[PDB]
């Protein structure tokens, strides 16, 4: 697909048997979601964004269906408002920015 | 122009008589530079990312050229680690994500 940047670029998500809601971010080296529960072991992170930092749970290999396409990386979860899709996980999907 | 992701995609940016580096940025709203004096006057305002809020002023109609592509939009000033180039920019300059 095309994503047009009129609206934000909104993408259904599949992760740990749960769907939701993800922000296509360009911005973002890496995958912050919202608090829920994972597999494997992880490691504390802080992440800094615009208005400071916050604490975070590293996931290393979490497989998240990414509008229908499989991608396998890290993935961070923490008090993010929105789930954002970084970077990171972007290029394994082919994403890229034109104009 | 079409930008991969493997890096930050960082652009130049013509603003105020000024050159700046500047990140495309999906998952921003609006447009965020770093402090710099601007024509105008402006409104206060607050921002929230990650970590929290900032305090901006709001620019419109600021002449910017990103990647020689002008664009006219609001412009927010303002302690930004980075300058930001969001999505109210990023419709003007023809900008899309695709996979
Ligand atoms: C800049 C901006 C606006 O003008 C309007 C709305 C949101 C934002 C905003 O902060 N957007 C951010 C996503 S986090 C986010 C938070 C709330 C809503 C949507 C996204 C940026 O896209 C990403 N953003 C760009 C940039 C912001 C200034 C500091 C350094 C980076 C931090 C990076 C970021 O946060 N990366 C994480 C890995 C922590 C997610």
């Amino acid at each position: 697909p095309q994503i047009t940047l009129w609206q934000r670029p909104l993408v259904t998500i599949k992760i740990g048997g749960q769907l939701k809601e993800a922000l296509l971010d360009t911005g973002a080296d890496n995958t912050v979601l919202e608090e829920m529960s994972l597999p494997g072991r992880w490691k504390p992170k802080m992440i800094g964004g615009i208005g400071g930092f916050i604490a975070v749970r590293q996931y290393d290999q979490i497989l998240i269906e990414i509008c229908g396409h499989k991608a396998i990386g890290t993935v961070l979860v923490g008090p993010t408002p929105v789930n954002i899709i970084g970077r990171n996980l972007m290029t394994q999907i082919g994403c890229t920015l034109n104009f």
